[PDB]
């Protein structure tokens, strides 16, 4: 032992390694602050333990206690040393580990004790990543500290190089903590500083060079005039030498104000050429506005003509254009005076006056430099300058195109505005590239024009696409503050939102928050732009320059606030979104109107779109739709077609049809001159006209928050949910009337609702008060607060119902104000001073006046907050108060406010009501104090039970569910023998756009979003179990059912099992409409408490399951305050489920948390279904008229991971049949042994002879290639020489047993009707009905010629006809046979010196590759003896003395074989032991190898229809494989497993295996039916056949498939599949293994050296599940066990309970474990409920609990009074 002293600033006190250095008898020193040399806290100490220790040690310290100052540093150093550093290891894509290192004078350089390598997942959040990297630096520690204090470890030297980080270095790369590794790496690249040259030039520099390499090329062409390159370029060479002799010097602002001609270019260039900048002036504006832009621009000298010249009005130095005496004589170049930082020019943005923007040299080239090689352009070019001079529109026209020697075409305005005259100038003059406005484009693409090759949009957002050209589309955007634009996009297929691109050159782009900080990819944002296209900023203006140019805090870039929001896709491209501030607010909800124009246009009628916001004086804003149509579209029909995928908030009010857009002279559509309409409520419209249609219309106002209601107004597509009909409902009640919960979706308007309620009379006392109970000691708990206390007891310390919430506050909130308000909330609500205690057998409830609450202030950083916050995660007593435990956790840049309550008090609706509290307490608000309690409530309940309407609800879930209810057995891992509470979380994101069309889509069909889900999830559970036509779920409901409890904190949630139907043979929709059919009844009878339910249903308690379902569907609503959308459930790993899901609607999408049991699920099996998940919901929103068979589970991702996992085969084998390969070997070979029967041996040649003889004693009877002569022969040389005489004669050989009954063969010599029959002498009288009958035994039915006879045969020719219920005749080909030879031979080879063992019949197709097995390689074939197949002494015999190396097996021959072995030790020469014919057993793997060392056991799988063989599994000597797989595909094989429509089904859900490839048969004999019956084309093999085994299959995540037995012959137990080997297994295991196997029988039940009877139950209990158990194969001893079976008997109902009786089987529950526990207090007997569910006997459990309360009798016993 030692003294220790632990520092510690980040994390906490109580640490698992400050627990485990206290286990090992340790005085461990906490300090959490600073240290000084002398502090006492470091006196008498023998260590120092560091582990997120903020503050440096001093020097002194690290001297004195040097070798005993050991750090817990999450990284693998020399790698991430210092602050952050798991976040760094990710980010620098450095090695991943944690290390146990020595302290020094520096930041984590100290050596190293130990150091351990962990890995990261690429699926795997950042918080994941922490809480992994800290557990395993923790439990490193616990392994290796007395290792390291008693100097068993040798500290050495870290490897060199590394990484060293600061605490301020991560403040950009916040807002990405929950985002995964592979997503993290992705936004690196896509907004990381990449490495390029510099910009040196300006334009006229490159200009001047362009001029000299197309000096006589066109430049220029206005009106039928022309200017080439060279002319342009003296021209203005001459106007730039008269101005700078006039005074021109860099950064001038010489304007320019002319109309579009050929004067323009030159003014253009020359003012650059004399060194100054252009300001271009429109001749065309406002004098005002002219004079504004040259007061503003400081500009001394004008070009301008003699038309515009009085419109400076004395401003400036005019200088006409054409006059003579404003051009030099000099056409020589100008001396260059700029620089490429030197001013350009200088537009201004009227942006509402205005504001002059200053461009320069540098950006232009950036621009003009990435412009010509992205889009090709070729002194071959022609562009138009479209758009006016004064917009950088006309910069890319002029500048970028003359820089690549193509000619610019000085666009007229008088056109320009004829879009159809502007299409023929293009094509008449051949203008192949340019760039129109958006508007003008969209308008342009309805001509027909040939010129163009690209044409490039941008300025508004662009959506139309169909073009009448062959030219292809680009997108573009970018302010005029940086150039002209910045990204750029090729519009290639329809989109939604068209991309804005990809930035270019120099210029980077950056999506960032409020703060300055990066956004995760896909999360929006404020576009920020980095490059060489950023300008000097405003002239005159720098406030506003520095305002939106600023510098980065934290990167030090200069950026650009563009005021725009944007979001990045996953392929690079940035999606525009929207500016920043054009935000409406329709209906109480911010939209975007943009966003419903890209649906208008989809009409098949609208051509052109834009939706505007429109105002009125009153203050509503209404939406009006414009479009462009061939004629008027109706409302209603634009109000449907929007309505199919988009809210009613966003269906504008109204429509107004247009013939043409108009536009303005920039070239977007005005938005200003577009019709103006109308204070209407719209078309559809209809007012009240009755006194019950306006008080329902009141009614409908008041819960769906809309004034002015319709009679025509759908409740669930105009915001209605399911709480929102129940409050109708009651607040129906209140006038009079009685709606059920199923009449509205069946009345959805007020229209038919009045209808449905004017028969009704106005009934008084439908609405009655909760009457509050009377002061009392104790209070009666409700049915679900009692059921929970139920659940808490079985573990008194368990979290798995502790409700956990983190909310992330700014530093600015006082921590204390937080836990103020707290304690007043625990004031005002009863149930946080609420305590229960049970009374007897009944729990009870007491309240408390003031309760305590516990309020932990800790210190954290990043890396540690969730670790802080998992230990502060302990059980509660729910006899003590408050019930929730708090706290505030304050990092350097957040303060976490977390909470930890009891699902005893917390429910959906109590989170809500405490985040609207506390947020209105944080926000110094009144609260006005609470009417009702939860004591209330729970009276009104308990009374409600007893009532008449309870009756009936218990009925409906009696008749209901009971019978044989669904098994949903879904693709999990093996069932622990227990239950399992320990669970993860996965989540799947849907999208706003998505979320709107599921929203839009259950309207429309009288739906919820919540029953549109149900039936998602249902059909995605029907799929995975196999298909099926029925399946059962739980979900949640809110259980207030009075409506007064919906402001109180308490728990009100009830569970009720959905039974729900799934027709794959009907459309999404009608299987969306019986999902509503079955959830209304059910919500009809909710309030029926979830333990009656069961107990109704008499259901089963089978222990490795949970009651009635398994899986369980949740939805919540949408966050109420925004104190609640910032708040965060917490799993801390526990899944109360096996499965369970929650959506979410966050940030108007759908959050869907994946709550799995890891014990039964892994981490890829869950990304799986995920997957899977959002596959289906994508197909079935797509596919509503769509059967829900032709909806796929299995992903393409998963389509192609299986194809290279398994079905990745394909080898080019050699097409030389196998009896061309004896010819070739017996030449070469002549005189080496082939075949070996008994103590005799052929050799080739003597082999190939006597073939070769037969063969031609063959042909001359009619052997013509695929003819069948049957073969009657036994093991033996001469069935060899047969068999290899047919193939080289030309025919294939059909194996007859000679023993067979003469009924069968006269049968197989119908279906056959082959003539020809090679028989042996005893078997010639056996083949008398046939033709040819030759004895193999007689010479005569051989001939002389040695001669190998010709090649008659081809590779598709048959090569034998094995027959297999009246038999049927496989046909297999020779290049089939070919394919499994040479893949068994590449796999399993057999060489020279090799051998192998004709044992198989040759009846069977397994002997076939024994026959040939030996021909590829030239080995021998050991022809066994007849019968001795049988015997595994002349077996054995055979491998050892002609050295077998390959044999073949059935397993249950090899049984037999293993033994006998068992003892013997001659030498062996076996390498492969290949199992073929029946299921392995698990127990003979090892078994095999004990007794034969060296051998390598392979499991092979194979119909007789595809050859031999198609799949095989190595086994290995680590007898680990309970499946035993029958493997993935040989060589040139593919095995797919279907579903009962054709579908691939994915890994874990079984199926029919089916086989395809080379090796398959051709088909059966005289059987073409069932030929086409098994050898069907599929998709999977384009049009190829596969055979369908008629086997059941699974895929393994490994790839190897699992043998699961015959379709037709499936045992099943209550619709669950029975695995009899998995039992037969479980009872072999013990001593006694007589080895009996199980089987079925039917009444349906299960049937199968000791007296085991019904005992053998309990072994069979405790590893399997009880529908898996086979039906048919009181003594109490002390007082204990003799007054337990009195409790028992007296709770569970049965007498004479002796000990060794299930608990649960004599019908117990955790209920009845609580009232046993109960009574056996009163008699000072101590049990624990869990040990019930442990030791399900007395016997077993009354040792191992039943422990006895001491009572004493003493203190003070006799007093003497004084
Ligand atoms: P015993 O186990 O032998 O007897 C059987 C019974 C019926 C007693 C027992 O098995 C039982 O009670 N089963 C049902 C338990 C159950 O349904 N628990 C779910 C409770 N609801 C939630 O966990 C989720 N509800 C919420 O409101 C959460 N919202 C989101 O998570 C809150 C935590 C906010």
């Amino acid at each position: 032992m030692g003294r220790i002293l632990f520092l510690t600033t980040f994390m906490s006190k109580g640490n698992k390694v400050v627990r485990y250095l206290e286990s090992l008898h340790h005085e461990v020193v906490i300090c959490q602050e600073k240290v000084h040399a002398q502090s006492a806290n470091l006196q008498e100490i023998d260590w120092i333990v560091s582990y997120a220790y903020g503050y440096i040690l001093d020097k002194e310290i690290v001297s004195r206690f040097r070798g005993r100052i050991i750090n817990l540093h999450p990284s693998l150093l020399p790698w991430n040393k210092g602050r952050d550093p798991v976040f760094w290891s990710v980010w620098d894509e450095t090695p991943k580990g944690v290390t146990i290192h020595l302290i020094d004078e520096h930041v984590d350089t100290g050596d190293i004790l130990v150091q351990e390598e962990i890995a990261f997942a690429d699926e795997d959040t950042l918080l994941d990543c922490y809480n992994k990297a800290n557990q395993a630096i923790e439990e490193l520690f616990i392994r290796e500290w007395e290792n390291i204090v008693h100097g068993r470890i040798a500290p050495y030297r870290q490897t060199a190089g590394g990484t060293l980080h600061f605490k301020a270095d991560r403040d950009f790369y916040k807002n990405l903590n929950m985002t995964t590794v592979r997503e993290l790496l992705a936004l690196k690249r896509l907004c990381a500083e990449p490495k390029e040259k510099p910009i040196d030039k300006t334009f006229h520099q490159l200009f001047e060079q362009q001029v000299e390499m197309t000096p006589d090329h066109v430049a220029v062409v206005d009106r039928g005039q022309s200017l080439t390159y060279k002319q342009l370029n003296e021209r203005a060479n001459q106007l730039a030498h008269h101005l700078r002799g006039k005074g021109v010097k860099p950064d001038d602002q010489v304007a320019i104000m002319l109309d579009k001609s050929l004067d323009m270019i030159v003014s253009i260039l020359a003012v650059m050429k004399a060194g100054g900048a252009y300001v271009p002036i429109d001749p065309d504006y406002p004098g005002e506005r002219i004079a504004y832009m040259l007061a503003d621009s400081s500009a001394a000298i004008l070009l301008t003509n003699a038309l515009h010249e009085e419109k400076a009005n004395g401003a400036c130095d005019i200088i006409d254009v054409h006059d003579p005496d404003s051009y030099s004589e000099n056409t020589n170049n100008l001396p260059h005076v700029n620089r490429p930082d030197d001013l350009v020019y200088v537009m201004y943005t009227s942006g509402s006056l205005a504001k002059g923007v200053m461009i320069e040299h540098h950006n232009l080239v950036n621009f003009c430099e990435w412009y010509r090689p992205y889009f090709g352009v070729t002194p071959a070019d022609k562009a138009l300058v479209y758009s006016s001079f004064s917009f950088d529109g006309s910069a890319l026209d002029i500048f970028t195109h003359l820089l690549a020697g193509a000619a610019l075409h000085i666009v007229p305005s008088e056109r320009k505005y004829d879009l159809d005259a502007l299409n023929d100038y293009c094509n008449q003059e051949g203008i192949t590239i340019s760039y129109l406005p958006t508007g003008a484009a969209e308008q342009f693409m309805q001509m027909d024009n040939q010129s163009f090759r690209v044409v490039i949009t941008g300025g508004d957002v662009l959506k139309k696409i169909e073009r009448n050209g062959t030219y292809k589309l680009y997108n573009g955007y970018g302010p005029t503050e940086c150039t002209i634009m910045v990204t750029m996009f090729e519009v290639d297929k329809p989109y939604a939102n068209i991309p804005i691109g990809k930035p270019i050159d120099r210029t980077r782009i950056l999506i960032l928050d409020e703060a300055l900080a990066l956004q995760p990819i896909g999360v929006a944002g404020e576009l920020f732009i980095v490059g060489e296209g950023l300008g000097r900023g405003y002239l005159n203006r720098p406030e506003l320059t520095a305002e939106k140019f600023i510098v980065h805090p934290q990167t030090g870039e200069r950026m650009y606030r563009t005021g725009d929001r944007a979001r990045f896709l996953p392929d690079g491209n940035i999606e525009f979104l929207g500016r920043l501030d054009n935000l409406v607010k329709i209906r109480g909800y911010r939209i975007e109107p943009g966003e419903i124009e890209p649906f208008l246009m989809n009409h098949p009628l609208i051509e052109l779109t834009t939706v505007l916001a429109k105002e009125q004086a009153d203050g509503r804003k209404y939406l009006v739709g414009y479009y462009v149509a061939p004629e008027e579209i109706p409302h209603g029909e634009l109000r449907e077609w929007l309505g199919n995928d988009l809210p009613d908030y966003m269906i504008p009010t109204y429509f107004v049809h247009m013939k043409a857009f108009p536009l303005t002279a920039n070239g977007k559509v005005d938005r200003r001159a577009l019709p103006d309409v109308q204070e209407l409520l719209g078309e559809d419209y209809v007012a009240p006209t009755d006194e019950l249609e306006q008080q329902l219309a009141q009614v409908w106002s008041h819960v769906l928050g809309i004034p002015q209601m319709g009679i025509d107004d759908h409740f669930l597509e105009r915001g209605g949910d399911s709480i929102k009909v129940m409050q109708l409902i009651h607040q129906l009640k209140n006038i009079g009337l009685s709606l059920r919960y199923d009449q509205l979706f069946t009345h959805p308007t007020i229209r038919q609702l009045k209808r449905l309620l004017t028969e009704q009379k106005q009934v008084n006392g439908l609405l009655e008060p909760l009457r509050e109970l009377d002061e009392q000691a104790e209070y009666e708990t409700s049915a679900v607060e009692k059921r929970m206390y139920i659940i808490q007891q079985q573990d008194v310390e368990s979290i798995a119902y502790n409700v956990v919430y983190t909310i992330n506050f700014p530093l600015t909130v006082d921590t204390e104000q937080i836990r103020v308000a707290l304690e007043q909330l625990v004031l005002r609500h009863e149930g946080l001073r609420s305590t229960y205690h049970m009374r007897g057998d009944e729990i009870v409830k007491r309240i408390v006046p003031r309760a305590e609450l516990s309020f932990v202030r800790q210190t954290g950083e990043e890396e540690s907050v969730q670790s802080l916050l998992a230990e502060q995660i302990k059980p509660f007593d729910l006899a003590k108060a408050p019930l929730l435990r708090a706290g505030v956790i304050e990092t350097a840049d957040k303060k976490v406010l977390w909470f930890d309550s009891h699902h005893i008090l917390l429910d959906g609706l109590s989170k809500s009501i405490l985040a609207r509290e506390l947020q209105a307490l944080l926000g110094q608000q009144v609260l006005s104090p609470v009417e009702k309690t939860y004591k209330s409530f729970a009276r009104w309940q308990n009374e409600w039970f007893a009532s008449d309407e309870y009756e009936q609800q218990i009925a409906y879930w009696k008749t209901l569910l009971q019978g044989e209810l669904p098994a949903v057995q879904l693709p999990t891992k093996k069932r622990p023998p227990q239950l399992t509470f320990d669970g993860a979380i996965q989540m799947y994101r849907v999208n706003p756009e998505i979320t709107r069309k599921l929203k839009a889509t259950a309207a429309k069909h009288d739906l919820t979003l919540y029953m549109l889900m149900l039936t998602i999830v249902s059909i995605w559970l029907s799929k995975m179990n196999s298909d099926s036509n029925q399946v059962i779920l739980g979900t949640v409901t809110d259980g207030r059912q009075h409506p007064d409890t919906r402001e109180l904190l308490g728990m009100f949630v009830n569970t009720l099992p959905l039974l729900l139907s799934i027709d794959h043979e009907e459309s999404f929709l009608h299987n969306l409409q019986q999902v509503k059919a079955k959830l209304l009844p059910a919500l009809q009878n909710q309030y029926v408490p979830f333990d009656k339910i069961l107990e109704a249903a008499r259901v089963k308690r089978e222990g490795n399951r949970h009651p009635l379902f398994d899986v369980m569907f949740m939805m919540q609503g949408a966050p109420e305050t925004e104190l609640e959308s910032n708040m965060h459930h917490i799993n801390a790993g526990i899944s109360k489920f096996d499965l369970t899901l929650e959506v979410l609607e966050r940030e108007n999408g759908l959050n869907i948390v994946f709550e799995y049991n890891t014990h039964l699920f892994d981490e890829g099996m869950i990304l799986r279904m995920v997957a899977q998940f959002e596959h289906l919901l994508l197909q079935a929103v797509h596919g509503l008229d769509q059967q829900v068979k032709r909806f796929e589970l299995v992903t393409e991702d998963e389509k192609r991971d299986l194809f290279l996992r398994v079905n990745d085969t394909a080898k080019a084998y050699p097409n030389k049949l196998i009896m061309s390969m004896l010819e070739d070997w017996a030449a070469a070979t002549p005189d080496k042994t082939a075949l070996v029967f008994r103590e005799q041996r052929v050799t080739y040649r003597e082999l190939n002879e006597r073939v070769n003889q037969l063969a031609h004693t063959l042909r001359e009877k009619g052997v013509q290639p695929d003819d069948l002569v049957m073969l009657m022969a036994e093991r033996s040389v001469e069935m060899m020489v047969a068999i290899f005489a047919v193939l080289k004669a030309g025919g294939a050989y059909l194996p007859i047993d000679p023993h067979s009954p003469a009924e069968r063969i006269a049968y197989i010599f119908a279906d056959s009707g082959a003539k020809l029959v090679l028989a042996q002498s005893p078997f010639v009288e056996k083949a008398s009905m046939a033709e040819v009958v030759l004895d193999l035994n007689s010479a005569s039915s051989y001939a002389a010629d040695t001669s190998n006879p010709p090649l008659v045969n081809q590779p598709g020719d048959l090569v034998y006809v094995m027959y297999t219920g009246k038999p049927k005749g496989v046909m297999i080909e020779h290049g089939a046979l070919l394919n499994v030879l040479h893949g068994m031979q590449d796999e399993y080879p057999l060489l020279q010196d090799d051998a192998f063992l004709l044992k198989t019949t040759y009846i069977f197709d397994i002997s076939v590759a024994e026959i040939f097995g030996w021909v590829p390689g030239r080995g021998k074939l050991v022809i066994l003896e007849p019968e001795a197949e049988k015997n595994p002494k002349a077996i054995w015999q055979a491998v050892v003395g002609a050295g077998i190396t390959h044999i073949n097996f059935v397993p249950s021959m090899l049984i037999p074989f293993v033994e006998y072995l068992e003892g013997r030790t001659e030498a062996n020469r076996l390498r492969y032991i290949l199992a073929c014919g029946e299921a392995m057993p698990d127990e003979l793997v090892p078994k095999v190898y004990e007794v034969l060392p060296e051998v390598k056991l392979e499991n092979i799988y194979g119909p007789t229809e595809a050859t031999i063989y198609a799949s095989r599994y190595s086994l290995a000597k680590g007898s680990q494989e309970s499946p035993v797989p029958i493997g993935k595909p040989l060589p040139n094989y593919r095995m797919y497993i279907i579903n009962r429509h054709g579908q691939l089904q994915p890994i874990g859900v079984p199926g029919e295996l089916c086989i395809a490839g080379a090796s398959l048969a051709r088909g059966y004999l005289n059987n073409p039916a069932l030929t086409e019956e098994k050898f069907t084309p599929h998709p999977l093999e384009k049009g190829e056949r596969i055979y369908r085994t008629g086997d059941l299959a699974r895929y393994r995540e490994d790839g190897n498939i699992e043998y699961l037995g015959r379709m037709d012959h499936q045992v099943k137990i209550r619709g669950y599949r029975i695995e009899l080997d998995e039992i037969r297994s479980k009872l072999i295991q013990e001593e006694t293994i007589q080895d009996a196997v199980v089987v079925a029988r039917n009444d349906a039940y299960l049937c199968a050296q000791e007296w085991t009877v019904g005992q053998l139950r309990e072994l069979l209990r405790r590893e399997l599940p009880e529908y898996m158990i086979p039906a048919h194969f009181a003594a109490p001893r002390t007082e204990l066990e003799a007054t337990l079976a009195h409790i028992w008997g007296e709770v569970l109902g049965i007498e004479r309970i002796g000990i060794r009786d299930n608990f649960f089987e004599l019908g117990g529950d955790s209920i009845k474990g609580l009232q046993i526990a109960s009574r056996l207090q009163r008699i000072n007997w101590t049990m624990v409920i869990n040990h019930l569910f442990l030791y399900p006997t007395i016997e077993q459990i009354a040792p191992f609990v039943t422990s006895e309360q001491v009572v004493i009798e003493a203190a003070a016993e006799n007093l003497y009074f004084q």
